[PDB]
């Protein structure tokens, strides 16, 4: 069986539950990376301002 | 004579108003280079706002 939440094996919702663990895996690390692109940006506009 | 502004002086006043355009070529300089400078930081500034 597929052992987490839900806990259940069925072809089906096995499937569709795998593709959506990992569709989602797939957007946390997007957001986590689009938001250290942010952060960097954001410390680069700091470094700016104390250079001024 | 000293020819240029004042007319001759030829003396002491030669000599007073030789130095004194001398310590003022001096003070010219040095006031062109500081205000060079000031225009440079300023420009520095400037750079670093527009970057943040």
């Amino acid at each position: 069986p597929h052992l987490g939440e839900g806990g259940a094996l069925t072809g089906t919702a096995r499937k569709a539950e795998e593709a959506r663990l990992r569709r989602a895996e797939i957007e946390r690390q997007t957001e986590l990376g689009r938001l250290q692109q942010q952060i960097e940006q954001r410390r680069r506009r700091a470094r700016a301002q104390i250079e001024a």
